[PDB]
């Protein structure tokens, strides 16, 4: 009663959709199409006489999701609406080249890779255990800087648990990509704590061997020296919401879909809307990591009609940019591991938070805002600026001080409160924000910068108060 496909980069044809939104509609209790933020898709609740109809349905349309129980690979994510728009063509070829390089060596955990390119940070690398960060040279990649060992799964009360963000080993041509790859997979597939599943992942590896340990053994496998790093900086995680000019006289519109749910709800038929976009559509669709879609690659000539429809079916509505830079994981009702709501609380969380930020003056601002449903960490709260954490039904943990670019891990705040508690505190806090903060500074900064929360600047030693 759940699928999720493998999608690199989160491309995905019109003919894949079709298919994908029949069986859906058909085939599953919920009906629906749900966007994940490592820009795949999932059905919810296929029924023990869909299962064999699912796996042949995908491979109808050139898909595989083989799954992972064996065989742990995720998602490869890349950074699916750069700036540099001719850079995507390549990168993307890079993703899925590391993609089907990884296909089935049983790690101990599984293992998030991604590409990225600067100033986007939309995949958040250091969620990811291995991260290769584009560099290019007259709209061509040259090469990589590789980033290991992120990953902001944590256990409740568990101080051996944490939150890690991604270490620099260095820059690689791209010729090495794939050796460098291998080798640090399969380093960690031998260092590994196998035993202890809490202790497997890279991030724990990389602090008991350290990393210079581990970058020289990738070293000596791939047969490379690293490079020095070469320069780069990141503006935001957000996605490009509306119209943005590509290549050639080609454009991308990407539609903000509230936590990635496409159903057909009273007035806003988001589903039925997406099938007759993918019927006219002359290009792809791409499945963003903040759980969005992008109509990629609509001539100038069409852009009048894809919008058309868009706009007719709901996936246009305007919303803030705090809630366009808000998520949540799927949680309840479908996930075994729920401990408080997440994607079914965001919307009224939101709602509550526009208010806040329109009663202090700051309604066109934003505050990278995530909600987890428990400590896992899917939805990514362990890199925001303001993250909750669920402990038990509404009831979380308040994590306050990351940065937008999601390079700091935010601290507990505030433990196992409720969400009139957490947004009181959050009114107090942003009124501060707005009355306080100096030009351009983000929440997540001020809330450090003020003393109202330590940062985290070593995870595996000062995470835990
Ligand atoms: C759909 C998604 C959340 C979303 O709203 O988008 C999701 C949903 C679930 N994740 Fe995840 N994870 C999703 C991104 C993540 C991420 C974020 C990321 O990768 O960018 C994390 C934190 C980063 C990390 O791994 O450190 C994440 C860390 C986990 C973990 C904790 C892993 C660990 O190291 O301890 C579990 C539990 C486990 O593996 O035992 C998990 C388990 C699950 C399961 C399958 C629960 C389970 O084991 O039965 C969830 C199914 C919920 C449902 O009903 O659909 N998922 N999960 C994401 C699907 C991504 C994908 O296509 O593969
Ligand atoms: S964070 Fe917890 S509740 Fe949310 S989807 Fe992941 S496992 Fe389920
Ligand atoms: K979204």
């Amino acid at each position: 009663m759940l699928l999720r496909c493998r999608l690199p980069g989160g491309v995905i044809t019109t003919k894949q959709w079709q298919a994908i939104d029949k069986f859906a509609g058909e085939n599953t209790i919920y009906g629906s199409i749900r966007l994940t933020n490592r820009q795949t898709f999932q059905f919810h609740g296929i029924l023990k006489k869909n299962v064999k109809p699912v796996h042949q349905m995908l491979h109808s349309v050139g898909l595989d999701a083989l799954a992972t129980a064996n065989d742990m690979n995720r998602n490869v994510l890349c950074t699916s609406n750069p700036y540099e728009s001719q850079l995507h063509a390549e990168a993307y070829e890079w993703a899925k080249k590391i993609s089907e390089h990884l296909l089935p060596t049983y790690l101990p955990r599984k293992f998030k890779t991604t590409v990225v390119i600067p100033p986007q940070n939309d995949i958040d690398l250091h969620a990811n255990d291995m991260n290769f960060v584009a560099i290019a040279e007259n709209g061509k990649l040259v090469g990589f800087n590789l980033l290991v060992g992120g990953g902001l799964s944590i256990e409740h009360g568990n101080k051996k648990t944490y939150a890690r963000t991604a270490s620099e080993f260095g820059y690689l041509p791209l010729e090495h990509t794939l050796a460098v790859a291998e080798a640090v997979v399969t380093t960690q597939r031998d260092w590994g704590n196998r035993t202890d599943r809490k202790n497997a992942k890279t991030k724990y590896t990389l602090e008991r061997v350290g990393v210079e340990t581990f970058k020289a053994e990738v070293e000596r496998r791939a047969g490379i020296k690293f490079e020095p790093i070469r320069p780069y900086e990141f503006t935001g995680r957000g996605d490009r919401i509306g119209w943005v000019k590509g290549i050639d006289d080609n454009w991308h519109l990407t539609l903000f879909i509230e936590n990635g749910r496409i159903l057909d709800y009273p007035a806003r038929p988001l589903k039925t809307g997406l099938l007759e976009i993918a019927k006219i559509h002359k290009g792809d669709f791409r499945i963003t990591a903040n759980q969005n879609l992008i109509i990629a690659g609509v001539p100038e000539s069409e852009k009048a009609k894809i919008e058309k429809i868009a706009k007719e079916s709901g996936l246009m509505n305007a919303v803030t940019p705090q809630r366009e830079n808000s998520m949540a994981c799927v949680s309840f009702p479908t996930c075994p591991l729920a401990m408080a709501e997440a994607e079914r609380f965001l919307p009224s969380f939101i709602d509550n938070i526009d208010n806040l930020m329109a009663k202090h003056g700051v309604s066109d601002e934003h505050i990278v805002m995530r909600v987890t449903g428990c400590p896992n960490g899917c939805g990514r709260a362990m890199l925001a600026e303001v993250g909750l954490v669920g402990k038990a039904p509404g009831r979380y943990n308040l994590h306050l001080g990351g940065n937008r670019i999601g390079t700091r891990i935010p601290r507990m705040y505030k433990e196992n409160i409720t969400e009139p508690e957490i947004l009181a505190s959050l009114d107090e806090l942003i009124g501060r924000w707005a009355k306080e903060r100096e030009a351009g500074e983000g929440f997540g900064d001020f809330t450090v910068r003020a003393g109202i929360i330590r940062p985290v600047l070593d995870p595996a030693r000062d995470l835990w108060d």
